[PDB]
């Protein structure tokens, strides 16, 4: 099933990342430039999971390098969370996209639940390798990957969650994806930014 046979029997993140470059667990490896594995080290206490690598990530080979990554950096700084404590990754590891004539970027397309479930073996390997105390789920795709396809991020803000089939029973905090805070009226963006900082502080205060 899915990516499972492509995942080697190791918790070494460099070896896992190299193996993900050879993954054919769903169709997304075909058009993407490369797999984008998570970044950070196994001592990280906080793991953060987004949806997928975007246009800039697909070419950088690293998660959270675009405008949404810069906004997340601003929120992490505001939450007094250092990168040293972080392992950051995405629910799926290959960019799914299309282009529009006149566009200034490749347009991210939503991974199907089928793709998320196919790629989940990599997320499980990362979680087994890092043993985080807390997992921050950025957006619906990531939150549903671990909490269920019916899960609604909008209904559980600020809440520390724990589910049974997650490796190591870490705390889980589901929040908005930073990409959503880039647009909208100023007062709504400012209120949303504050709520993202609040959710990051909840996660950082676990244990
Ligand atoms: S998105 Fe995940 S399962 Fe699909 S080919 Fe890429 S690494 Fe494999």
């Amino acid at each position: 099933a899915g990516a499972q046979d492509f995942v080697p029997h190791t918790a070494d993140l460099a070896e896992l990342a190299a193996a993900a470059g050879e993954c054919r667990g769903c169709g997304l490896y075909r058009d993407a430039t490369q797999a984008v594995f998570g970044a950070g080290g196994r001592s990280a206490r906080i793991m953060m999971i987004g949806e997928q690598p975007g246009d800039k990530e697909d070419l950088a080979g690293l998660p959270f390098v675009g405008p949404a990554g810069r906004l997340l950096d601003r929120a992490l700084e505001a939450a007094d969370i250092d990168r040293d404590a972080l392992y950051v990754t995405n629910a799926v590891k290959h960019f799914k996209f299309t282009r529009a004539a006149g566009g200034k970027r490749r347009i991210a397309k939503t991974p199907s639940r089928t793709e998320v479930v196919a790629c989940r073996p990599w997320l499980i390997a990362e979680m087994t390798s890092v043993e985080p105390d807390v997992v921050v789920l950025l957006g619906a795709t990531a939150a549903k990957a671990l909490l269920g396809n019916d899960f609604r991020v909008t209904q559980h803000r600020g809440e520390v969650l724990h589910v049974d089939d997650v490796p190591g029973d870490p705390a889980l905090v589901a929040t908005v994806h930073p990409s959503s805070l880039l647009r909208g009226p100023k007062e709504e963006r400012e209120s949303a930014f504050a709520g993202l900082v609040d959710d990051l502080r909840v996660a950082a205060d676990v244990r």
